[PDB]
């Protein structure tokens, strides 16, 4: 966290893309390599207390060093703005590559292993996503696929216990939601307004996948929403499931989603 470096002569700032949490988020050129980078602007005037959460935020992705976790390459303090700058991901996130239309089985269980490899690197380490879903899944133009926006130490993808107030075992519950999401585009209850989501998921039972989906699927997202966190699988088993076996491809594959997506 630099504080003498100038981040404009660092870097050149282009369009925005995206709102983040807690600030504007950009496409950026590091001019020193060229690089692509993505670039957050936070205003720490305008932050109360989630100064804390952001730097709770930037510690966590310092001590991540994975291939399926989205690079942090430092940050910087401008006047009254921090400086955020990661690892830019060309191919979008997962949820906008659900725009054109469904995503077959093989694009579905393809994202799936990759994020279970993050999940299974993070869990490994000691460390809770505790955000995951199809937003916060990025890809590179070619096709890897990367976890970003770790939640902090809105309810669709949240598993019953944290919002009864856990371990990892709800990253694997928002994983089986991230699996109906990606397979319907839209997580359960979306249609309903977010606190009666709060008690629904509690009182409840889990969510199913509805529709001509394999039974595999079906079992994956089954397996992944139980109630019971210790009943869920962990991330090493569910590599192993079926479903993935039998349905992931090789990530690159997923360039045509990308190129589809920029029809
Ligand atoms: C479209 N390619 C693409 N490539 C790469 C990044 C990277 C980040 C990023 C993540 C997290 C943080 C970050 C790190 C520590 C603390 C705090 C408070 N924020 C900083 C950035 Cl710079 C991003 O915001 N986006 C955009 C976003 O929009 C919202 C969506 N949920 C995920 O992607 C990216 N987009």
């Amino acid at each position: 966290t630099n504080l003498k470096a100038d981040p404009e002569e660092l870097f050149t700032k282009l369009e925005k893309i995206g709102k983040g949490s807690f600030g504007e988020v950009f496409k950026g050129i590091d001019n020193r390599t060229q690089k692509v980078v993505a670039i957050k602007i936070i205003d720490l005037e305008e932050a109360e207390d989630e100064i804390e959460d952001i730097q709770q935020e930037i510690t966590v992705l310092s001590q991540c060093d994975s291939p399926y976790v989205t690079k942090y390459y430092g940050s910087y303090l401008k006047d009254t703005k921090l400086w955020i700058i990661m690892e830019y991901l060309g191919g979008g996130s997962a949820l906008d590559l659900l725009e054109p239309g469904p995503l077959d089985e093989t694009q579905i269980a393809t994202i799936l292993r990759e994020i279970l490899k993050g999940l299974d690197y993070l869990h490994s380490e000691k460390k809770i996503h505790r955000d995951i879903k199809a937003a916060n899944v990025l890809l590179s133009e070619h096709g890897e696929v990367k976890l970003a926006d770790f939640g902090v130490a809105t309810p669709f993808w949240m598993a019953p216990e944290v919002i009864k107030q856990y371990d990892s075992k709800a990253d694997i519950w928002s994983l089986g939601i991230t699996a109906i999401e990606l397979a319907r585009g839209e997580p359960p209850h979306s249609e309903l307004h977010p606190m009666k989501v709060l008690f629904l998921i509690p009182k409840n039972n889990p969510p199913t996948l509805e529709g001509n989906y394999s039974k595999p699927l079906k079992e994956f997202v089954e397996a992944c929403l139980n109630k019971e966190p210790s009943f869920r699988p962990t991330a090493k088993e569910l590599l192993k499931h079926k479903f993935i076996l039998r349905n992931a491809k090789k990530t690159s594959y997923l360039t045509e989603l990308i190129d589809a997506h920029h029809h």
